[PDB]
């Protein structure tokens, strides 16, 4: 049936009883409950894979946080999410196996790296600048570069799941921000600009050029 595993993360976050578990944008599991470990600083979660897909987790499978917006209301529109990916050559992950909680998809080092050149480099910022999908974060701009000349490139680490949503008829559309609104105080994801990742048939490839979207 519904498989039930534990992550160590060294602190909760943003994460509760509730929160859900998502491989490539589809929910998969729930975070069931959590305590903390009288032996280290952090606290063990309880995460419940539902039986449909027990089979996505494996032995060699890593977590890490992932943030969400699904739409105070305004801080609330932002909230903690656990990614993780299935690795081919791996071991069907057992009953109550335990797992680390990587601080983000660059902490697990399981990303793909993407190649993009972009008309300009405002706005985007290395490692803050997220790559969304329908409202879930499944990738993050690693490095800008600002040629001279005016000839913008960079780098996007992405979920290892989301690479065969990369194709030639997908694009990559730069997004304005959700919220533009007086305060600062506010998650990037809602006051930066960010990525979304549109899917495309076609060849696979790793290299595409960004074009502003509605």
């Amino acid at each position: 049936g519904d498989l039930m595993i534990h992550l160590q993360a060294p602190d909760l976050g943003s994460l509760n009883s509730g929160s859900l578990v998502y491989f490539r944008k589809i929910p998969v599991g729930k975070v069931y409950d959590y305590a903390i470990n009288p032996n280290k600083q952090g606290v063990v979660i309880d995460v419940l894979i539902e039986r449909r897909f027990t089979d996505l987790v494996k032995k060699g499978s890593r977590f890490w946080n992932v943030s969400g917006v699904d739409a105070e209301s305004l801080a609330a529109l932002v909230n903690g999410a656990i990614a993780f990916d299935s690795p081919e050559e791996s071991k069907p992950a057992e009953a109550e196996d335990t797992f680390g909680l990587y601080e983000d998809l660059a902490h697990s080092q399981r990303g793909v790296i993407i190649k993009l050149e972009l008309p300009s480099g405002a706005g985007l910022t290395a490692d803050s600048t997220p790559l969304m999908y329908q409202g879930l974060e499944v990738g993050q701009l690693t490095k800008l570069d600002l040629n001279p000349g005016g000839k913008v490139t960079g780098e996007m680490t992405v979920d290892p799941s989301v690479v065969t949503l990369l194709r030639e008829n997908t694009r990559i559309e730069l997004r304005n921000p959700k919220l533009s609104l007086s305060d600062a105080n506010l998650s990037a994801l809602l006051t930066g600009k960010t990525f979304e990742l549109v899917p495309g048939d076609g060849e696979p490839r790793k290299e595409f050029v960004v074009v502003p979207g509605e």
